[PDB]
């Protein structure tokens, strides 16, 4: 495993999205991991549709929230997920409108990172690609993050409430970090990204509910 | 059109009422009951399946901390099997996964969901398939102290699903349509462990909001 990796440089990460008021971060996180695998398997980078997941993953609760594994299982059972161009984001739960003609990716299952294992999360980001992760995003400090390696001990690894995407990891000024892609728009944080402290005892519970799609 | 009333207990599709104890494992009892009914339907054999196997091994759920039935059906499918209660007994607390393939007694090819909120679709599913896993709002004190009769309470909350049970049938009693529900709180609870819950009373207690059954 390399000491640092960044999938944005390789072209495995789509532009930062804005979920709006909807509790759909889990759909943006799932799509980001699927997008990375799709690029890995076909050489194509394209936007996949979070709305498709919000409207059709009955295991989840639409804008009320959800888990990424349920999203990967749906794409697997459904035999596909639409591209964003074929099923645009609207920011509110609506009836399933999945369209097989707009199918842009498939999923053969999923793999979960063992709970709290930052070492395993790091190997996955390195050898598989971007990995869906859950963190505690409740603090005002995370919300007003702007630069540097974010860390707060008030972060509660037992209070997971937000889904994001680990697109890489590394070190900045001797400080280990995860490169995290958020879905709060290009203006939140650092152009929509946040560097989160790595190996500081699973800060913000970053390795507590991580998983990635199989393709 | 489906029959006016159905009771799979008369068909031998339902095992005795179990007691989950203090563990938040109602979802595992509801899942195993739905699997036990399809197993009886497809093979003619009725046997107890293991809730413990689900509690210890369904990583998508939280063990005794709670969970959902669809995650359990998805585990049995992905796992290629679920143990009998005899090969993996209920202990009422979270333990390490100790699934034994040699003790497998049922399998799952996935699951089907009932459309949300549709008590009509749920009635047709129960009649066509057998017992169906369902989730309800069991928080009311009237529910916890239920004894007999068709249960209905206007304050039951449809969006607050917090408990999993098993619909083994439906019918009518004293003019009130009902769902026949097997609970996992022991035989002393309710009516020998069962409760009749109001049917077609605008989805009372959210009975049709999260109903599913395993494919075999
Ligand atoms: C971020 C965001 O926009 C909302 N946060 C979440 O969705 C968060 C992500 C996890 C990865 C920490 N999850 C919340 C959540 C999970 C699950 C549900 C839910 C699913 C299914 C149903 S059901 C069975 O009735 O259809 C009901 C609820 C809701 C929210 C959580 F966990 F609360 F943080
Ligand atoms: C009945 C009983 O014994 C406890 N009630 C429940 O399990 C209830 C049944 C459903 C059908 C309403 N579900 C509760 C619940 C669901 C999900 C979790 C949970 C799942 C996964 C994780 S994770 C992300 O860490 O893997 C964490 C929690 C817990 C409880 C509910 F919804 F709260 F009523
Ligand atoms: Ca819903
Ligand atoms: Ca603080
Ligand atoms: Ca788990
Ligand atoms: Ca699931």
């Amino acid at each position: 495993a390399p000491d640092s990796v960044d999938y944005r440089k390789k072209g495995y990460v789509t532009p930062v999205k804005n979920q709006g008021q909807c509790g759909s971060c889990w759909a943006f996180s799932s799509v980001g991991a699927l997008e990375g695998q799709l690029k890995k398997k076909t050489g194509k980078l394209l936007n996949l549709s979070p709305q498709n997941l919000v409207d059709c993953v009955s295991e989840n609760d639409g804008c009320g929230g959800g888990y990424m594994t349920n999203a990967f299982q749906y794409v697997q059972k459904n035999r596909g997920i639409d591209s964003e161009d074929a099923y645009p984001y609207v920011g509110q739960e609506e009836s399933c409108m999945y369209n097989p003609t707009g199918k842009a990716a498939k999923c053969r299952g999923y793999r979960e990172i063992p709970e709290g294992n930052e070492k395993a999360l790091k190997r996955a980001v390195a050898r598989v690609g971007p990995v869906s992760v859950a963190i505690d995003a409740s603090l005002t400090s995370f919300q007003f993050y702007s630069k540097g390696v974010y860390y707060d001990e008030s972060c509660n690894s037992d209070n997971l409430n937000h889904a994001v995407l680990a697109v890489g990891y590394g070190i900045q000024k001797g400080n280990k970090h995860w490169i995290i892609k958020n879905s709060w728009g290009e203006n939140w944080g650092n152009k929509g990204y946040i560097l989160m402290a790595r190996n500081k005892n699973n800060a913000c519970g970053i390795a507590n509910l991580a998983s990635f799609p199989k393709m």
